[PDB]
C-alpha cells in the first residue's frame, strides 16, 4: 500500500 506524498508527483509506502 501507498500514500500520495503531500509534495505533488512523490510517494511513500503506508505504515500500515
Amino acid at each position: 500500500t501507498m500514500i500520495e506524498d503531500p509534495e505533488a508527483g512523490h510517494f511513500h509506502t503506508s505504515s500500515a
